[PDB]
């Protein structure tokens, strides 16, 4: 428990989810992440992920300026997963931003704190908010 | 000419552009906007669009808080268009955000100032920046 916590993570990829792309489960999403990675579309970018009781914020690790923010009302799902062929956990966040026609899948690689700890924190903040 | 100007607009829709969706031209995009609208996916939301010499910013018309921002380096195209069956101009902005796997199309309805005036301002700011 902490109202505001931060974690350093590496953002790996954000991609839109359409009703006809065949991507329906966390597992389908991890598989599309591995395809993307084999096409040279995934490049790790270090970021600061901040969970507060009203939103999840992403910041530049040095400048501390806000790169993106998702109010908790915009998060539709948060999971942590270890795809086949990886010793690590990925943090998956699906958001439906109000202005966008489709939801997006965001994948993050956790560093020392893993994705499981961040998943519990966001899910605790979601339960609370909701 | 003005380094920073603002315009009130209505955001209509933002959607991702994929290499296999058949959407290649401004005209294809206006047609997909009309399909979306006939599926009940388009709802006008009033916003403040600000052009500065380093970025395009979208704000809530009252609270003035930033809703989104696109550094000029992220804009790949800006056009104004009058689709068939409309007496008005739409402002089209295509952006490729660094973190996203695909570019997005954003459509805005201009109000009293039209989309043509905003297109020239962003294109002037793009030329300058570039
Ligand atoms: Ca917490
Ligand atoms: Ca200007």
């Amino acid at each position: 428990m902490a109202d505001v916590s931060q974690y350093h993570v590496n953002h790996l990829v954000t991609f839109c989810l359409g009703e006809e792309d065949g991507v329906h489960t966390v597992e389908d999403a991890s598989r599309k992440l591995a395809v993307m990675d084999s096409q040279g579309r995934v490049w790790a970018q270090e970021m600061l992920l901040r969970v507060s009781p009203s939103q999840v914020t992403l910041l530049d690790p040095v400048s501390k300026e806000e790169l993106e923010s998702y109010p908790l009302d915009a998060i539709v799902r948060c999971d942590a997963v270890m795809p086949r062929g990886r010793s690590r956990s990925l943090l998956l966040l699906v958001c439906q931003e109000p202005e966008r026609a489709q939801p997006d899948v965001h994948f993050f690689q956790g560093l020392l704190l893993g994705a499981e700890l961040i998943r519990e924190d966001i899910q605790g903040a979601l339960q609370n908010y909701r």
